[PDB]
């Protein structure tokens, strides 16, 4: 009988540009490149991992870079009914952050609830569970657009971060699905311009070492990267909706041998991931704008 299976896209650093069109021919690549996966795979849902309106998010609910850089460019019929299910980044939060929250409620497509939140699903036709944990890695370590050093080094509001850290470490510790997945605009570990973020390996790593979650997933890097550490933990990094960037600058400020695949042709068209989770396993398929195939790795059932 067919295998149990949840199927989705995760994608990031989408959001266009804020001049006519609105867009970027990566972006535009990569929606159809989406179309494409989904109407021959299949999707349950999209996974924005943030910088969802360059260069400075949106104003409010009612503003046009919704249907500018969102709605009108992942139009193709194949998508219209995939939920999003959406977090924040650096560019989102020198921006209205809270109109993007609130835009959940004016389109039916767009999931948004909070800037940080929880999400789980059953496996259909099975008893195999996936728990989902949205990040807003801005607000835990601060905006890196808030520095020279594009490196962000230190949160604007103290008991917020102090809050959302207190949140993870709880449902961490509760989480008992199949599958346990985190999810955040910064890196843990990168290879590329932005690299590892140090927020992120001392306060967050040792929660994901601790109660064995699968995968932590993002963007920020403008490219794609599978990285997996010594205890099987593995790094899903999907920033190339928009952009392409070859840099390795920060290429040994990753332990040695956690970089398993890598992608970064700055005459690319960018990218996204495809993640495929059954019973047996979750499956991680790394596509090009292309439509070509580049990387596939699989990681365990937990627990
Ligand atoms: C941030 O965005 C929120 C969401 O739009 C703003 O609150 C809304 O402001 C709009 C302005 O276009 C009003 O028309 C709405 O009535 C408000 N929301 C709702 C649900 O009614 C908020 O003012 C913005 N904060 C800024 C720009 O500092
Ligand atoms: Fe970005
Ligand atoms: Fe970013
Ligand atoms: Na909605």
């Amino acid at each position: 009988t067919p295998t149990p299976i949840l199927r989705f896209v995760a994608v990031g650093d989408w959001g266009g540009v804020p001049n006519a069109p609105f867009h970027t021919a990566r972006e535009m690549a990569n929606a159809k490149a989406i179309a494409t996966t989904v109407k021959t795979l299949g999707a349950d849902f999209i996974l924005s991992l943030g910088d969802n309106f360059y260069f400075t998010g949106v104003h409010d609910a009612k503003d046009k870079r919704f249907q500018e850089t969102f709605e009108d460019v992942f139009s193709d019929p194949s998508l219209r009914n995939v939920p999003w299910h959406v977090l924040a980044g650096n560019h989102d939060h020198l921006g209205n952050v809270s109109a993007q929250i609130a835009y959940s409620k004016i389109s039916k497509r767009w999931n948004f609830p909070s800037p940080y939140y929880r999400l789980r699903f059953k496996i259909p036709r099975s008893n195999v569970s996936v728990a989902i944990f949205m990040l807003d890695t801005v607000t835990l370590c601060g905006n890196s657009d808030d520095f020279v050093s594009q490196q962000p080094e230190r949160p604007r509001n103290l008991a917020l971060a102090r809050t959302q850290l207190a949140w993870i470490k709880k449902q961490l510790a509760a989480a008992k699905e199949d599958y346990v997945l985190v999810a955040g605009h910064y890196p843990v570990w990168s290879i590329a311009e932005h690299g590892p973020t140090h927020c992120l390996v001392k306060q967050l790593l040792p929660l994901l070492t601790t109660h064995k979650v699968t995968a932590y997933l993002c963007g920020h890097d403008h490219n794609l990267q599978y990285l997996q550490d010594e205890n099987g933990l593995g790094f899903v990094l999907s920033g190339a909706g928009n952009f392409m960037d070859p840099s390795k600058k920060h290429l040994r400020k990753v332990p040695n041998g956690y970089l398993r695949f890598h992608f970064g042709a700055e005459n690319s068209l960018g990218g996204f991931a495809y993640v495929e989770i059954t019973p047996k396993e979750m499956s991680v398929t790394y596509i090009e704008a292309s439509g070509k195939s580049l990387f596939k790795t699989k990681l365990p059932r937990r627990a």
